[PDB]
């Protein structure tokens, strides 16, 4: 199983250029590039071609572009924003050799029935799938374990992915998100491992579901998530490609970029290697 670094981990104490240098130095196989801040920042004094050249001449590679944000249940205008950004991301993926694009569900205060959320999500993901085919890029739907996210549990997200029924549409299983709204481990054990595109590892302070937010995450193994169960389930259903470490804790931004990157690697490897050869 390969090791990936998610830039949220060093959101406030690093940049893409430095993340690349340090992740490469510390043996990471992949990096998830953030499109809302890190990439634009990098492009202020660098070209996409420069970045493509970096990946061509180093071991590390870009696993995914992080988050096409709030893709479902949008009005005509919002849908246009979503499709326009996705099309732009396809060109970025092509230039950099990016394998996946992470899709994040709409976060809203509005109550929408689950079948309306499912129909919209399925329709949009199918449209995104159609667009992605000529690029060979795959979409990974990341359900978010937040009480205001329209798709906040594993089974709800899995139902959507299965209904879309496309080889280029799968899931991002994030341990924190799975734990944060109480997803059922039995549902994961009954899932098709091939539909799990990316696995995000992290842990959390033990607050009740509903109260948990991303700032509550802690290093893998230092929290209350039943990571033993998550890892055991992933192994049982055949998933084993890659694990990416993603943190949003203010405390860790106090560390240097390298300390954070090295700690993210040690905690992750020490936990994951107990189930998977790395």
């Amino acid at each position: 199983m390969k090791l990936c670094f998610n830039e949220a981990t060093t959101l406030e104490n690093s940049n893409l250029k430095l993340d690349l240098e340090l992740c490469e130095k510390h043996g990471y196989d992949y990096i998830e590039i953030r499109t809302m801040d890190k990439l634009p920042e990098y492009l202020k004094d660098h070209s996409l071609d420069d970045l493509a050249e970096y990946f061509q001449t180093h071991h590390i590679k870009p696993l995914a572009l992080n988050a096409l944000v709030f893709f479902n249940n949008r009005d005509e205008k919002g849908h246009n924003e979503i499709i326009t950004e996705f099309k732009g991301m396809m060109e970025t993926c092509k230039t950099l050799g990016v394998k996946y694009v992470v899709a994040v569900p709409l976060v809203t205060e509005q109550k929408i029935v689950k079948e309306e959320i499912k129909k919209s999500s399925v329709d949009v993901l199918t449209e995104l799938s159609d667009i992605a085919e000529p690029y060979g890029v795959k979409i990974a739907l990341e359900f978010v374990g937040h009480p205001q996210c329209t798709v906040n549990t594993f089974e709800q997200a899995y139902e959507i992915v299965n209904t879309v029924n496309r080889d280029n549409v799968g899931l991002v299983l994030d341990s924190f998100h799975f734990h944060a709204m109480g997803s059922n481990i039995e549902s994961l054990k009954q899932a098709d491992g091939k539909k799990i595109f990316i696995y995000h590892i992290d842990d959390t302070e033990d607050f009740p579901i509903g109260f948990l937010t991303d700032e509550d995450r802690v290093w893998p193994g230092q929290g209350a998530i039943d990571l033993d169960a998550h890892l055991s389930a992933l192994k049982e259903i055949g998933f084993s490609d890659v694990v990416s470490v993603e943190l949003f804790r203010p405390e860790y931004y106090k560390l240097t970029a390298e300390e954070a990157i090295q700690t993210a690697k040690k905690t992750t490897v020490d936990v994951v290697s107990k189930y998977f050869s790395m």
